[PDB]
Protein backbone atom coordinates (compact mmCIF):
# COMPACT_ATOMS: atom_id res chain seq x y z
CA UNK A 1 0.00 0.00 0.00
CA UNK A 2 1.41 3.40 -1.33
CA UNK A 3 -0.32 6.27 -1.71
CA UNK A 4 0.65 10.54 -2.00
CA UNK A 5 -0.17 13.39 -0.10
CA UNK A 6 0.79 15.54 -3.23
CA UNK A 7 0.89 15.58 -6.70
CA UNK A 8 2.99 17.45 -9.29
CA UNK A 9 2.76 17.94 -13.20
CA UNK A 10 3.25 19.90 -15.69
CA UNK A 11 -0.17 19.53 -17.37
CA UNK A 12 -3.74 20.94 -16.02
CA UNK A 13 -4.93 18.25 -17.15
CA UNK A 14 -4.19 15.93 -14.62
CA UNK A 15 -6.46 17.65 -12.09
CA UNK A 16 -6.06 18.18 -8.44
CA UNK A 17 -2.06 18.63 -8.80
CA UNK A 18 0.39 20.83 -8.22
CA UNK A 19 2.53 23.56 -10.89
CA UNK A 20 5.76 23.51 -8.95
CA UNK A 21 7.36 21.27 -6.49
CA UNK A 22 8.41 24.41 -4.46
CA UNK A 23 4.54 24.87 -3.82
CA UNK A 24 4.22 20.72 -3.02
CA UNK A 25 6.46 21.04 -0.52
CA UNK A 26 5.42 23.84 0.75
CA UNK A 27 1.48 22.22 1.68
CA UNK A 28 3.02 19.82 4.12
CA UNK A 29 1.71 20.59 6.94
CA UNK A 30 4.38 21.49 9.67
CA UNK A 31 5.68 18.61 11.88
CA UNK A 32 7.22 15.49 11.20
CA UNK A 33 4.65 12.92 9.88
CA UNK A 34 5.43 11.45 6.65
CA UNK A 35 4.81 13.83 3.26
CA UNK A 36 5.04 11.97 -0.09
CA UNK A 37 4.93 13.91 -3.41
CA UNK A 38 5.15 12.60 -6.73
CA UNK A 39 6.23 14.11 -9.81
CA UNK A 40 5.37 13.37 -12.95
CA UNK A 41 7.89 14.15 -15.63
CA UNK A 42 8.93 16.81 -17.06
CA UNK A 43 11.87 19.19 -16.28
CA UNK A 44 11.18 21.67 -13.18
CA UNK A 45 13.66 24.37 -12.99
CA UNK A 46 13.78 24.70 -9.27
CA UNK A 47 15.97 25.43 -6.67
CA UNK A 48 14.82 23.69 -3.57
CA UNK A 49 15.72 23.47 0.36
CA UNK A 50 14.32 20.81 2.45
CA UNK A 51 13.91 21.82 6.17
CA UNK A 52 11.19 19.64 6.67
CA UNK A 53 11.56 15.99 8.56
CA UNK A 54 10.51 12.73 7.04
CA UNK A 55 9.61 14.48 3.22
CA UNK A 56 9.79 12.17 0.18
CA UNK A 57 10.21 12.48 -3.62
CA UNK A 58 9.30 10.34 -5.81
CA UNK A 59 9.61 10.90 -9.66
CA UNK A 60 7.85 9.44 -12.39
CA UNK A 61 11.04 8.21 -14.09
CA UNK A 62 14.52 8.76 -13.62
CA UNK A 63 14.74 9.29 -17.24
CA UNK A 64 12.07 12.12 -17.32
CA UNK A 65 11.26 14.07 -13.94
CA UNK A 66 14.10 16.31 -13.66
CA UNK A 67 15.05 18.99 -11.44
CA UNK A 68 17.28 21.44 -12.33
CA UNK A 69 18.78 24.82 -12.03
CA UNK A 70 22.23 26.64 -13.19
CA UNK A 71 24.18 28.54 -10.64
CA UNK A 72 27.84 28.65 -10.19
CA UNK A 73 29.57 29.22 -6.78
CA UNK A 74 30.53 32.59 -9.11
CA UNK A 75 27.21 33.38 -10.20
CA UNK A 76 26.11 37.17 -8.63
CA UNK A 77 23.42 37.78 -6.68
CA UNK A 78 20.88 40.94 -6.83
CA UNK A 79 23.57 42.12 -3.80
CA UNK A 80 26.24 41.77 -6.22
CA UNK A 81 27.72 39.05 -3.82
CA UNK A 82 28.60 35.46 -5.00
CA UNK A 83 26.33 32.40 -4.48
CA UNK A 84 29.44 30.73 -3.35
CA UNK A 85 29.60 26.64 -3.51
CA UNK A 86 27.52 26.10 -0.54
CA UNK A 87 24.95 28.77 -2.21
CA UNK A 88 25.08 27.35 -5.59
CA UNK A 89 23.18 24.29 -4.80
CA UNK A 90 20.23 23.15 -7.03
CA UNK A 91 18.80 20.82 -4.12
CA UNK A 92 20.01 21.45 -0.64
CA UNK A 93 18.75 18.69 2.22
CA UNK A 94 18.87 20.55 5.63
CA UNK A 95 16.21 18.03 7.27
CA UNK A 96 16.43 14.38 8.74
CA UNK A 97 14.78 11.41 7.03
CA UNK A 98 14.49 12.64 3.36
CA UNK A 99 14.19 10.59 0.62
CA UNK A 100 14.50 10.90 -3.35
CA UNK A 101 13.70 8.31 -5.91
CA UNK A 102 13.42 8.02 -9.96
CA UNK A 103 14.64 11.28 -10.51
CA UNK A 104 17.41 13.33 -11.99
CA UNK A 105 18.34 16.65 -10.29
CA UNK A 106 21.20 18.97 -12.39
CA UNK A 107 22.91 21.49 -11.95
CA UNK A 108 23.04 23.36 -15.20
CA UNK A 109 25.90 25.28 -15.53
CA UNK A 110 27.37 24.97 -18.65
CA UNK A 111 31.55 24.61 -17.24
CA UNK A 112 32.62 23.87 -20.93
CA UNK A 113 31.02 26.94 -22.60
CA UNK A 114 32.67 29.04 -19.46
CA UNK A 115 35.67 28.11 -20.10
CA UNK A 116 35.37 28.46 -23.68
CA UNK A 117 34.95 31.97 -23.12
CA UNK A 118 37.82 34.29 -23.70
CA UNK A 119 39.82 35.47 -20.83
CA UNK A 120 38.77 39.31 -21.00
CA UNK A 121 35.37 38.28 -21.33
CA UNK A 122 33.94 39.67 -17.91
CA UNK A 123 31.05 37.62 -17.84
CA UNK A 124 33.76 34.16 -17.20
CA UNK A 125 33.10 32.76 -13.87
CA UNK A 126 36.55 31.65 -11.97
CA UNK A 127 34.67 30.18 -8.92
CA UNK A 128 33.37 26.99 -11.44
CA UNK A 129 31.91 24.74 -8.65
CA UNK A 130 28.05 24.18 -9.27
CA UNK A 131 26.66 21.92 -7.22
CA UNK A 132 23.44 19.35 -7.81
CA UNK A 133 22.78 18.43 -4.28
CA UNK A 134 24.18 19.21 -0.99
CA UNK A 135 23.29 17.42 2.35
CA UNK A 136 24.08 19.60 4.57
CA UNK A 137 25.19 19.02 8.60
CA UNK A 138 21.13 19.24 9.47
CA UNK A 139 20.44 16.20 6.97
CA UNK A 140 21.06 12.95 8.48
CA UNK A 141 19.61 9.77 7.12
CA UNK A 142 19.09 10.82 3.33
CA UNK A 143 18.35 8.51 1.04
CA UNK A 144 18.53 8.50 -2.62
CA UNK A 145 16.94 5.75 -5.03
CA UNK A 146 17.45 5.34 -8.13
CA UNK A 147 18.38 9.11 -8.86
CA UNK A 148 20.45 10.69 -11.22
CA UNK A 149 23.14 14.08 -10.16
CA UNK A 150 24.37 15.97 -12.85
CA UNK A 151 27.68 18.37 -12.91
CA UNK A 152 30.76 19.08 -13.85
CA UNK A 153 32.68 20.81 -10.74
CA UNK A 154 31.40 19.63 -7.37
CA UNK A 155 28.16 17.87 -8.57
CA UNK A 156 27.63 15.82 -5.00
CA UNK A 157 28.11 17.93 -1.38
CA UNK A 158 28.11 15.69 1.08
CA UNK A 159 28.07 16.88 4.73
CA UNK A 160 27.58 15.96 8.18
CA UNK A 161 25.32 12.75 8.47
CA UNK A 162 24.74 10.02 6.94
CA UNK A 163 23.37 9.51 3.12
CA UNK A 164 22.95 6.29 1.16
CA UNK A 165 22.76 6.66 -2.71
CA UNK A 166 21.83 3.45 -4.41
CA UNK A 167 21.38 2.42 -8.36
CA UNK A 168 22.19 6.21 -8.25
CA UNK A 169 23.81 8.16 -11.43
CA UNK A 170 26.63 10.60 -10.65
CA UNK A 171 28.10 12.64 -13.30
CA UNK A 172 30.97 15.13 -12.97
CA UNK A 173 34.73 16.43 -13.25
CA UNK A 174 36.63 17.78 -10.54
CA UNK A 175 35.63 16.50 -6.92
CA UNK A 176 32.30 15.74 -8.02
CA UNK A 177 31.18 13.49 -4.67
CA UNK A 178 32.88 15.54 -1.76
CA UNK A 179 32.54 16.78 2.05
CA UNK A 180 32.67 15.42 5.46
CA UNK A 181 29.81 13.23 5.75
CA UNK A 182 28.87 9.23 6.17
CA UNK A 183 27.97 8.64 2.29
CA UNK A 184 27.10 5.03 1.00
CA UNK A 185 26.94 4.34 -2.73
CA UNK A 186 25.67 1.02 -3.91
CA UNK A 187 25.13 -0.33 -7.55
CA UNK A 188 26.19 3.00 -8.96
CA UNK A 189 27.45 4.26 -12.47
CA UNK A 190 30.30 7.23 -11.68
CA UNK A 191 30.51 9.26 -14.38
CA UNK A 192 33.81 11.26 -15.40
CA UNK A 193 33.37 13.78 -17.89
CA UNK A 194 35.03 15.06 -20.90
CA UNK A 195 37.33 18.34 -20.30
CA UNK A 196 37.92 19.79 -23.77
CA UNK A 197 39.60 22.84 -21.59
CA UNK A 198 42.77 20.41 -20.63
CA UNK A 199 45.66 19.97 -22.46
CA UNK A 200 46.77 16.21 -23.53
CA UNK A 201 48.61 14.78 -19.97
CA UNK A 202 47.23 17.34 -17.45
CA UNK A 203 44.65 15.72 -14.99
CA UNK A 204 40.68 16.11 -15.73
CA UNK A 205 39.31 15.38 -12.76
CA UNK A 206 38.67 13.76 -9.76
CA UNK A 207 36.21 11.42 -8.76
CA UNK A 208 36.23 12.05 -4.56
CA UNK A 209 37.53 14.93 -2.28
CA UNK A 210 36.56 13.72 0.91
CA UNK A 211 37.19 15.70 4.10
CA UNK A 212 36.27 13.65 6.71
CA UNK A 213 37.18 14.65 10.35
CA UNK A 214 40.05 12.16 11.80
CA UNK A 215 37.87 10.49 13.95
CA UNK A 216 35.06 9.81 12.00
CA UNK A 217 34.96 6.75 11.09
CA UNK A 218 33.66 6.33 7.82
CA UNK A 219 33.31 9.21 4.78
CA UNK A 220 32.95 8.20 1.36
CA UNK A 221 32.23 4.53 0.72
CA UNK A 222 31.79 3.25 -3.01
CA UNK A 223 30.48 -0.52 -3.17
CA UNK A 224 29.44 -2.78 -6.32
CA UNK A 225 29.74 0.10 -8.48
CA UNK A 226 31.28 1.29 -12.06
CA UNK A 227 33.69 4.09 -12.35
CA UNK A 228 33.34 5.11 -16.08
CA UNK A 229 34.08 7.28 -18.82
CA UNK A 230 31.46 9.60 -20.35
CA UNK A 231 33.08 8.92 -23.94
CA UNK A 232 36.32 7.67 -25.75
CA UNK A 233 37.88 10.84 -25.85
CA UNK A 234 38.20 11.11 -21.99
CA UNK A 235 41.33 9.94 -21.91
CA UNK A 236 43.49 7.04 -20.04
CA UNK A 237 44.70 7.83 -16.63
CA UNK A 238 43.25 11.35 -16.55
CA UNK A 239 41.26 11.08 -13.66
CA UNK A 240 42.29 10.64 -9.94
CA UNK A 241 39.62 8.38 -7.81
CA UNK A 242 40.08 11.29 -4.78
CA UNK A 243 42.55 13.93 -3.31
CA UNK A 244 42.24 14.96 0.10
CA UNK A 245 40.50 17.92 0.84
CA UNK A 246 41.01 19.65 3.68
CA UNK A 247 38.42 23.03 3.92
CA UNK A 248 38.98 25.82 4.49
CA UNK A 249 37.69 26.31 8.19
CA UNK A 250 37.30 29.29 10.65
CA UNK A 251 39.77 28.54 13.90
CA UNK A 252 40.31 30.50 17.11
CA UNK A 253 43.80 31.38 15.35
CA UNK A 254 42.94 32.05 11.78
CA UNK A 255 41.18 31.12 8.84
CA UNK A 256 42.83 28.00 6.90
CA UNK A 257 42.73 24.41 5.71
CA UNK A 258 41.62 22.26 8.39
CA UNK A 259 44.34 20.19 9.38
CA UNK A 260 42.19 17.37 10.77
CA UNK A 261 40.10 17.02 7.68
CA UNK A 262 42.00 13.60 6.63
CA UNK A 263 38.86 12.45 4.33
CA UNK A 264 38.41 9.00 4.05
CA UNK A 265 37.36 7.05 0.31
CA UNK A 266 37.12 3.73 0.12
CA UNK A 267 36.23 1.23 -3.01
CA UNK A 268 34.77 -1.84 -2.99
CA UNK A 269 33.92 -4.78 -5.66
CA UNK A 270 33.95 -1.60 -7.89
CA UNK A 271 34.60 -1.54 -12.15
CA UNK A 272 37.29 0.98 -12.98
CA UNK A 273 38.22 2.01 -16.88
CA UNK A 274 41.30 3.30 -17.75
CA UNK A 275 40.61 6.78 -17.34
CA UNK A 276 41.95 6.33 -13.65
CA UNK A 277 45.23 6.45 -12.80
CA UNK A 278 45.02 6.64 -9.15
CA UNK A 279 44.69 8.23 -5.74
CA UNK A 280 46.17 12.23 -6.23
CA UNK A 281 47.19 15.44 -3.90
CA UNK A 282 45.82 18.46 -3.34
CA UNK A 283 46.57 22.03 -2.02
CA UNK A 284 45.37 24.34 0.74
CA UNK A 285 46.52 27.20 2.60
CA UNK A 286 47.82 26.88 6.17
CA UNK A 287 47.61 29.16 9.30
CA UNK A 288 50.44 31.15 7.88
CA UNK A 289 48.63 32.03 4.47
CA UNK A 290 51.51 29.12 2.88
CA UNK A 291 50.56 26.63 0.17
CA UNK A 292 50.53 23.30 2.17
CA UNK A 293 49.93 20.02 0.10
CA UNK A 294 47.95 17.23 1.71
CA UNK A 295 49.33 13.88 0.23
CA UNK A 296 46.88 10.78 -0.52
CA UNK A 297 49.38 8.15 1.33
CA UNK A 298 48.31 10.45 4.61
CA UNK A 299 44.90 9.79 3.77
CA UNK A 300 42.17 7.30 4.64
CA UNK A 301 42.04 6.06 0.43
CA UNK A 302 41.93 2.60 -0.01
CA UNK A 303 40.63 -0.35 -2.26
CA UNK A 304 38.90 -3.63 -2.19
CA UNK A 305 39.13 -5.97 -5.30
CA UNK A 306 39.05 -3.23 -8.22
CA UNK A 307 38.46 -4.80 -11.75
CA UNK A 308 38.29 -3.53 -15.19
CA UNK A 309 41.38 -1.66 -16.91
CA UNK A 310 41.78 0.97 -14.31
CA UNK A 311 41.54 -1.25 -11.46
CA UNK A 312 45.70 -1.67 -11.00
CA UNK A 313 47.26 -2.94 -7.35
CA UNK A 314 50.80 -1.51 -6.29
CA UNK A 315 52.03 0.69 -3.44
CA UNK A 316 50.53 4.21 -4.05
CA UNK A 317 46.89 2.45 -4.42
CA UNK A 318 46.82 0.45 -0.68
CA UNK A 319 44.27 -2.65 -0.75
CA UNK A 320 42.40 -3.53 2.29
CA UNK A 321 42.37 -7.39 4.08
CA UNK A 322 39.34 -9.51 3.62
CA UNK A 323 38.81 -8.99 7.40
CA UNK A 324 39.23 -4.81 7.07
CA UNK A 325 36.83 -4.70 3.84
CA UNK A 326 33.75 -6.37 6.40
CA UNK A 327 34.23 -3.08 8.34
CA UNK A 328 32.54 -1.63 5.27
CA UNK A 329 28.87 -3.47 5.57
CA UNK A 330 25.71 -1.30 5.17
CA UNK A 331 25.42 -2.28 8.75
CA UNK A 332 28.30 -0.73 9.62
CA UNK A 333 28.76 1.87 7.58
CA UNK A 334 25.15 3.43 8.05
CA UNK A 335 24.92 1.52 11.92
CA UNK A 336 21.28 1.93 13.84
CA UNK A 337 19.77 3.10 10.37
CA UNK A 338 18.21 1.20 7.43
CA UNK A 339 17.34 3.32 4.33
CA UNK A 340 13.35 2.59 3.70
CA UNK A 341 11.39 4.02 1.19
CA UNK A 342 7.46 5.05 1.62
C1 LIG B 1 28.04 25.50 7.16
O1 LIG B 1 29.11 25.31 6.23
C2 LIG B 1 30.44 25.83 6.52
O2 LIG B 1 31.04 25.41 7.50
C3 LIG B 1 31.04 26.86 5.61
O3 LIG B 1 30.30 26.91 4.39
C4 LIG B 1 30.85 27.80 3.41
O4 LIG B 1 32.06 27.18 2.93
C5 LIG B 1 32.40 26.10 2.05
C6 LIG B 1 33.61 25.33 2.58
O5 LIG B 1 33.36 24.81 3.89
C7 LIG B 1 34.87 26.20 2.58
O6 LIG B 1 36.02 25.41 2.90
C8 LIG B 1 35.09 26.84 1.21
O7 LIG B 1 35.43 25.86 0.21
C9 LIG B 1 36.14 26.25 -0.98
C10 LIG B 1 35.33 25.91 -2.23
O8 LIG B 1 34.06 26.58 -2.22
C11 LIG B 1 35.14 24.40 -2.35
O9 LIG B 1 34.44 24.11 -3.57
C12 LIG B 1 36.50 23.71 -2.32
O10 LIG B 1 37.25 24.08 -3.49
C13 LIG B 1 38.32 23.24 -3.95
C14 LIG B 1 39.62 24.06 -4.02
O11 LIG B 1 39.96 24.59 -2.73
C15 LIG B 1 39.46 25.21 -5.02
O12 LIG B 1 40.70 25.91 -5.20
C16 LIG B 1 38.99 24.67 -6.36
O13 LIG B 1 39.99 23.88 -7.04
C17 LIG B 1 40.88 24.35 -8.06
C18 LIG B 1 40.20 24.34 -9.43
O14 LIG B 1 38.94 25.02 -9.37
C19 LIG B 1 40.00 22.91 -9.94
O15 LIG B 1 39.61 22.96 -11.31
C20 LIG B 1 41.28 22.10 -9.81
O16 LIG B 1 42.27 22.40 -10.82
C21 LIG B 1 43.12 21.88 -11.86
C22 LIG B 1 44.38 21.27 -11.25
O17 LIG B 1 44.03 20.33 -10.23
C23 LIG B 1 45.29 22.37 -10.69
O18 LIG B 1 46.50 21.80 -10.18
C24 LIG B 1 45.60 23.42 -11.76
O19 LIG B 1 46.44 22.87 -12.79
O20 LIG B 1 44.38 23.94 -12.34
C25 LIG B 1 43.47 22.97 -12.89
C26 LIG B 1 42.22 23.66 -13.38
O21 LIG B 1 41.61 23.17 -14.35
O22 LIG B 1 41.84 24.70 -12.79
O23 LIG B 1 41.77 22.15 -8.47
C27 LIG B 1 42.13 23.47 -8.04
C28 LIG B 1 42.71 23.42 -6.65
O24 LIG B 1 43.04 22.31 -6.19
O25 LIG B 1 42.83 24.48 -6.01
O26 LIG B 1 37.81 23.87 -6.21
C29 LIG B 1 37.98 22.73 -5.35
C30 LIG B 1 36.72 21.91 -5.40
O27 LIG B 1 35.93 22.17 -6.33
O28 LIG B 1 36.49 21.02 -4.55
O29 LIG B 1 37.27 24.09 -1.16
C31 LIG B 1 37.48 25.51 -1.01
C32 LIG B 1 38.27 25.78 0.23
O30 LIG B 1 38.55 26.98 0.50
O31 LIG B 1 38.62 24.81 0.95
O32 LIG B 1 33.91 27.53 0.79
C33 LIG B 1 32.74 26.70 0.68
C34 LIG B 1 31.60 27.52 0.13
O33 LIG B 1 30.44 27.06 0.19
O34 LIG B 1 31.87 28.63 -0.38
C35 LIG B 1 30.92 29.24 3.95
O35 LIG B 1 31.62 30.07 3.01
C36 LIG B 1 31.64 29.27 5.30
O36 LIG B 1 31.56 30.58 5.87
C37 LIG B 1 31.03 28.24 6.26
O37 LIG B 1 29.68 28.62 6.57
Amino acid sequence: ATTYNAVVSKSSSDGKTFKTIADAIASAPAGSTPFVILIKNGVYNERLTITRNNLHLKGESRNGAVIAAATAAGTLKSDGSKWGTAGSSTITISAKDFSAQSLTIRNDFDFPANQAKSDSDSSKIKDTQAVALYVTKSGDRAYFKDVSLVGYQDTLYVSGGRSFFSDCRISGTVDFIFGDGTALFNNCDLVSRYRADVKSGNVSGYLTAPSTNINQKYGLVITNSRVIRESDSVPAKSYGLGRPWHPTTTFSDGRYADPNAIGQTVFLNTSMDNHIYGWDKMSGKDKNGNTIWFNPEDSRFFEYKSYGAGATVSKDRRQLTDAQAAEYTQSKVLGDWTPTLP
